């Protein structure tokens, strides 16, 4: 976040295997309810990661002849997805940033316009959620859909709120409600959610909220993961950067945003706890 | 004897690659799929934590079929279940496809089947005409099979050396049957070819191509290895971790495991291995 997006994109992919499954589950609930034009559009996939959800799961849904674009403010990101889940033909990989002041002058604009944008777990990294609904409402035809997966709270958060009051840290964390999700404090997530939505033009077909987990089978696969979801270690020379981890992840079992568990075959199960919204809108 | 792979935790350490390398195969092969009218089952034999199945097969199946997949290990069979379970689609059961009395078993009665896939599993089956004749009484006349069969690779060529070791003969004295049938052969696509047809298929297509499995950090390069070890349920707890390292050694030697760099500047960790990837029919 804020300096670019998730750098490290190796450590990101060990999520992949689980991660995948998850919004391959999301998008199975409303693929039913989206609608699609005769001759294919253009479709936008915003804060891509590592493009797993753009190659593994978006692109085998989409119909045939849909043309994929995937854009994520990270490079590191971008230059993964062309290298490993590079799809020719189909998913073009690209650079962009979600609350750009100069949208018009990007690649993503004028590859446009596109029938559907999907926002999936990236709209809590956007300090200014309004902007960033805005840009996604230039995006889309008249009639198209956007699919959000918002994340509305977590530990996460909560972890990175606490150790803003360390003088030990604090002068790195001035800024730490814009690396908060502003929908963490929120007493009714999905309800200011479709209300910014239907404030930007939008017709909010579905919108629930509902808890997740994100599975590891390894106990340090579970470990690196968490280093790359680290929005502040960026800031923190290396002599601290260990120990900016350790006081994180140690506030995290306390605030239990992660936990472990048994297996069937016996085997430690490692989980990440975390509420998502799910929406689905359209452009008038 | 061999139950599959266990420790299924450490296999789906190569799903976030194993799932592009087999989703990519198939796209060079679904259009020349024929689907019949009213949909078949599918089924998928060692299908391995059902990753290949939830994610693969299941998303680009003609809407209304229903795909069994099927392994020789329960705790693959149980990590399915568990995780990559898709309701109303997929079920997951137990199968050895070299078995005895097939029509006793569950998958033989959910068919028969109209498509049947197959991903890196036969270089684990030593009778591979059985294995294929099982996989022609599952098929309805004119279903197709999807073949990955892996050809030869170096984790067999460090096997049929571990075996000359005084220190593992006793534990590797029928090396030749944990190694892939077409590891020493000089055309694995016309032996192959050759199978399919000997049991009554119109091989459609065959090529043999290398391939490579990714790994982004360096233990889960190594936890992969340890799931895809053939020989470590033999050996006691002493000489498990020698046993292990005195394979991972030989590995390099053979050039079967590589590591690379990235253009972020990470380091990049790779299994290469030859595929033989088929397309049959039966008659
Ligand atoms: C935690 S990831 C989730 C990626 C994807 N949703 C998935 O589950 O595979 C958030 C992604 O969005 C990117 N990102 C963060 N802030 C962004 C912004 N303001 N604009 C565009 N992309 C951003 C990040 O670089 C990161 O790659
Ligand atoms: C290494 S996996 C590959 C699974 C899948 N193709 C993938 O790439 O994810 C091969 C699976 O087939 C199972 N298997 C081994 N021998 C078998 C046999 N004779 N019959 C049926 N399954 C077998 C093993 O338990 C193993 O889980
Ligand atoms: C048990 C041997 C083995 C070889 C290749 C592979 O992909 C899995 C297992």
């Amino acid at each position: 976040e804020a300096y670019r997006g998730i750098d490290k994109p190796h450590l990101y992919t060990l999520g992949c295997c689980s991660l995948t499954a998850m919004a391959s589950a999301q998008l199975d609930a409303l693929w039913s309810q989206l609608s699609w034009p005769q001759t294919p559009l253009p479709v936008l996939d915003i804060g891509c990661g590592p493009g797993d959800i753009a190659r593994k799961v978006l692109a085998p849904r989409l119909p045939a002849g849909t043309r994929l674009v995937a854009c994520d403010i990270s490079p590191e990101m971008v230059d993964f997805c062309r290298q490993h889940n590079a799809l020719p033909g189909t998913i073009t990989y690209e650079l962009l940033d979600v609350v750009e002041p100069r949208l018009e002058d990007t690649v993503v604009w004028r590859n446009g316009p596109f029938g559907k944008v999907f926002c999936m777990l990236m709209l809590h990294l956007v300090p200014d959620n309004r902007l960033a609904v805005k840009n996604i409402h230039k995006l889309l035809v008249p009639g198209g859909e956007a699919v959000f997966s918002v994340i509305a709270n977590m530990a996460l958060c909560d972890a990175y709120e606490e150790m803003a009051k360390e003088p030990r840290w604090a002068l790195y964390m001035q800024d730490v409600e814009k690396f908060v999700s502003p929908y963490q404090h929120s007493e009714d997530p999905v309800g200011e959610f479709r209300l910014l939505l239907e404030s930007e033009g939008f017709q909010v077909l579905r919108c629930d909220l509902g808890p997740q987990k994100v599975f590891f089978p390894t106990a340090e696969t579970h470990r690196e993961f968490l280093k790359s979801v680290c929005a502040f270690l960026y800031r923190i020379p290396e002599e601290q950067k260990d120990d900016f981890f350790d006081d994180w992840l140690q506030r995290l079992e306390k605030l239990k945003g992660t936990s472990q568990g048994v297996g069937r075959n016996g085997e430690a199960e490692y989980y990440i706890h975390l509420s998502v919204i799910t929406a689905l809108a359209r452009k008038f």
